């Protein structure tokens, strides 16, 4: 039952005392943070929102507001992922070196503010995952707590827009980020502007490509003014 | 009158029954009944029963079983053999009634053995439909479900696969699986509301009209996929899913007459 | 041989016949036969005949009638009752021979009654019913292939002819399905309505209570604005379900 | 009767007249009259007149002048100011008639000054007021007889594109101006330039209401934004697409085509 | 500083007022106010008022009345005749203000007649209200949008009208006279279009023209309804039914 | 000037030349020229030459050979190797110049060897070759009018362009990369899109379509994607700007 799973989560937090919660602003880390606040109190919880080049300022700013809005003391940290050459040169194992810096930075903060653990929200401790929370358990328990506000856009590292072996730069990331942001603003929340030097190759879910046709000309000019020479749509669609 | 009066009628009927067996489909209506029964009578006085059958997907049974447990109910699966009844097997126009009889015979048998005073279902405006007795309309169901914190249920209206077949066509495991696989494939492309109507060698696909503009990119893949499942011709119904429900005043009048001409 | 030798062969055969009846479909081949008959024998000595029937559209008929007039021929329409022949009515693979037999029988009656020496059709080189009725395919006898037809038509200044290939409506019904006046009309009215929307190439395949519409796949995107009207229009023609074949044309 | 008799009637009427002024639009009908007039009376006895005006495109006028020259006729262009008549300028339901009145008046003036015996048009009361002669109609030509004789005469060049007075883009009672006429003409030309040869930009003050064949509306969506901006820069505040399309109800099922005709 | 400090300011202002009349729209803000008013003053000391009018739909009124009941408040509906004010009727750029003037006038009449010490609305930190002395307690306690959601969550509030309504006058050009008939026809058109799956829509009124505003991303799927939408809005009184090429809020 | 006047100028020039070799593409312009030459000089005094090459399609070549015979000309096929020239093969902005040199050079050899007085092509208004339509001031509208008057109706209506334009400047043309682009465009034309470019970007194909056609193309996305991948592209894409 959900009530049995919440007790597992309630009990696990009680044993840990002071915690540092890795907070993404999504529904999962939102549930963890609110449950931590409810059982341990605001003086014993630290919300950490990681800012970095591989994810959007909109997600960072949204998460920072939501943690404060949920009543947690919130702290920002900036990771410089591109200082790592594996990330900078986008190898197939970049993902690994990024996570190392992420968890290292939160492990440093937790040891430095007296936390007993770093917590995350995977379906470090994933107490939701240890308590056998499914996606549906997350929804019911959050509604029960009166939670309705969280970032519903699933973010993924911008390195996925670049081929392996391509050097990431500050300029490349900003160009892809602005292009994807413009496209979401047209009504397409799921999109990728895959970077191929002078070509942008846009990925949309195949079910959305018919609706996109009204925007062809505007997207072409906009992504050209961001620096692409050719703006194209992948016939295979998203993934 | 207000929702609170409708809720109070519901609480009162539940307490009077003491022990209930709740037929739980996973839709929003039976969820509210199940939630209310647990809350007023307690978990030891409620048995959630989910009927699994050949006419419905294992996906709906599994989803329903998990939701009943997640709400804190003891839930037991039971399997009905609808195709053992000749009216159902040959899909007569009253097949629905013998299916419902076989359904309710099974839940009354379960109720007698677990000491329940009644079988509850989620019918709204031998079994008891407390939502209907308390004058719940569809909007009342949604308001109390929101008030109660209920957010998980199957939001796609489930329907017996017999409706995909003409009256008089014999249902088989082969033709049922053929219809379900076609519907599962179409859902897997992003069309959660769809019907693959069976007409022997013709597949007639029904979509919400608002989605048919999106579908064209899949024409060739759906054609070839449904052919390998056994159809010779794969077609899209021009009237779409629930023809006439979206139409202007004159053409809903016209399509309703067309729909009555084949009564 | 040269186009000129083939043209000369055709001219001499026409001269020998003096008076002719041309089976005129409006297509390029009988257009060439008809124009040549006119040029060699004169308008007074040529009767152009367009057959109207239940298995083909009135639009194809009226178009041929106007085209023959435009070439300067006296044209007469005749009606065939193909469904009175049970071999046609029962839609077997050999129905088309009995259709052509009835067709050539009517043209021989017309030719006999106006004193023509032959019935002419536009068969070209690369048919039993034609020879058994004694009709002449002078383009085929003169070794005209399709490019010879185009070459002589260009030389004659012919530029207007019916470019739409006609097909008997019986292809809308599966083999063994009985043709009736009502089910033929139902398919014809349906296809005529769909063409009127801007789809000149279309098929309404008959499957009793199901209409299965075939469109060129490149046109299906345009069709969506018409879904509801086509659905209701074809139900009012008697179908229970109106469907679009996901496979497209043929 | 027979085609040969209809041609003879036409030839004789031409001979009885001896000198004519032929109203030449460039269409097939006035092309046939002009060719027959030349053949019977000779170029010195035929004057081709092409009327230019604000209610039609410059392309069609220039096209007609060249076509008459191609037939070997002495041709005169004349310009009409239809907007000087208040019925035309204020677009009343009878505006068309006063347009023809001004048209036939100007051609009669030309014919009287060059010594023609009649004005000829290619029609198959403004003519009975002016004295205009429709010799094809007096000889009972139908449309196919016009086609037969044009082919028989070896005519192959004429304007096959249907022209329509731009006054039809304006509601009755709306004042035509040089500006709003040019505004409508510029809009339709832009839409034709995108690949839409059958189109109307109906004028509704600050609104443009575009009529397209419905089979084209799906492809048109790729141009929405460019059309919106282009027609706004021509002076419309709102650029809209008629949901009923070009010639509403002509492509509707029987029930809803009679309900669309009832509403109108 | 903190939500708690802001909540405290609001609670004290509520206590100081003892008895209040709450202007309840059904939205999140006035939902927060009404819940705070009920929790602090008790159900006998708060009157929830939902304004019904021609410039808004019966559906939003029915939702707000029902929502106020769900919160456990005594709620009373009142009807405003916005069209009685000629500034509103002739839709000048100042129509909005004369509407709010009439609104706050009616709420003061109710509050004075039930013995309330103030009318409360749900204005937050982010006009004709101050020209009536109505109190925006969330605004005085410096509630921003995040504070409203933060406190609503803490109070267990999850149910409110999430669809922001908009006065139907925005469908009419400045200088256009609003009538009972043209308001109702614009409202029925938008309702019919919402019923097709377009919750964000505008039917702009231009006498005999309806100019429909849709999000551009929806227009590809909308084509399947063109003819039905065309005939439906003509049956409502439009002579022409059109789609704005610029989309929603062009 | 009237069409009859320009045609008369054309007739006189042809008579003046007596014997000509006509560079025949199958398009409307060279079709008009070829027909006028045949009509004025007779089949014995006209040689139609159709150039086959690696930069233009075998289909357009076969169509012209058929069209020349149908027009009543003795027609000769000749094969050019544009790629044997390094300027062409290395695809610079000067490639066109060497291509035209090689083209007119081969036609001059043919014309000199059969005794023609000139090579004729179909240039219209707006080298060692005569463009009689341009000298007689034919515009596109005059070409069509005279073509109709002559009863000409059959010609290749899709405007041809050297395949080298599918590759960026500085990209070396190969037999393989050309064939890959030629197969991709042929597949696309076979679906009903006679105007298309498959622009080559190594592992990316960038398809250009007339924008008016892009709405209908969507029913083909997956098949074009799969087909152009088996031809060797990794990503198959559509240019949002459309054709040209
Ligand atoms: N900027 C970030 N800052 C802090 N924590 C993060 C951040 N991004 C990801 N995480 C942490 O890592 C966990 C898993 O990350 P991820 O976003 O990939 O999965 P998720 O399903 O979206 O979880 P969530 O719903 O919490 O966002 C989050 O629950 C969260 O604890
Ligand atoms: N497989 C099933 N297993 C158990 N109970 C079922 C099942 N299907 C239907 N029911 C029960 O019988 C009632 C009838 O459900 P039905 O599908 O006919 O309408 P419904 O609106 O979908 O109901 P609901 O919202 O409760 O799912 C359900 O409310 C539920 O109580
Ligand atoms: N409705 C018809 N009316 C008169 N003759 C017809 C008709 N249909 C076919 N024919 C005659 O029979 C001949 C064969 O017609 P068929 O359609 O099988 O071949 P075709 O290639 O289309 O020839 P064509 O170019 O003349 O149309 C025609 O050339 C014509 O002479
Ligand atoms: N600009 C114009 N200039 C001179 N005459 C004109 C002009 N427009 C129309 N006409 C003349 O008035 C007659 C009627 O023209 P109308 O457009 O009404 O019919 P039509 O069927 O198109 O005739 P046509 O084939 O000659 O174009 C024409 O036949 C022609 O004689
Ligand atoms: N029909 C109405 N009846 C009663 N009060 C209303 C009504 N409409 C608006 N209001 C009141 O006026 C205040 C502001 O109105 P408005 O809708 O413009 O802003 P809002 O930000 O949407 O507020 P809310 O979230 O409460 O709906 C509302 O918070 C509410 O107190
Ligand atoms: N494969 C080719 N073979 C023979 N001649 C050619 C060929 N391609 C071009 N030409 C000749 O050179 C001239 C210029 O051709 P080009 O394609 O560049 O322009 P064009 O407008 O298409 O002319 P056309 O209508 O005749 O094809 C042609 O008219 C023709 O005379
Ligand atoms: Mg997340
Ligand atoms: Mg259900
Ligand atoms: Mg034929
Ligand atoms: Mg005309
Ligand atoms: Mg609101
Ligand atoms: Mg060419």
């Amino acid at each position: 039952t959900l009530a049995t799973k919440k007790a597992t989560l309630v009990a696990a937090l009680k044993d840990l005392q002071r915690v540092t919660v890795a907070f993404s602003g999504g529904i999962d880390s939102t549930l963890v943070l609110k449950m931590a606040l409810d059982v341990l109190g605001r003086d014993n919880v630290t919300a950490v929102v990681a800012n970095s080049e591989l994810f959007t300022d909109e997600e960072f700013d949204k998460a920072m507001s939501l943690a404060e809005e949920l009543g947690a003391n919130v702290q920002g940290t900036t990771l410089d992922y591109l200082s790592d050459d594996h990330i900078k040169n986008n190898t197939p194992d970049s993902w690994y070196y990024a996570k190392k810096m992420f968890y290292s930075r939160l492990n440093d903060i937790a040891a430095n503010n007296g936390s007993a653990a770093v917590l995350d929200g995977m379906i470090a401790r994933s107490l939701l995952q240890e308590a056998d929370f499914f996606k549906t358990d997350v929804r019911a328990l959050a509604q029960e707590l009166g939670l309705t506000n969280w970032n519903k856009v699933a973010s993924c590292s911008v390195s996925s827009r670049f081929p392996y072996g391509t050097t990431l730069t500050h300029d490349n990331i900003a160009q892809v980020m602005a292009a994807e942001k413009y496209l979401r603003s047209l009504g397409f929340p799921t999109v990728r502007v895959r970077f191929h030097n002078d070509i942008a190759r846009i990925e949309l879910p195949e079910a959305r490509i018919g609706d996109f046709l009204v925007f062809n000309d505007r997207v072409n000019r906009q992504l050209q003014s961001l620096g692409f020479r050719y703006v194209t749509l992948d016939l295979g669609g998203f993934r």
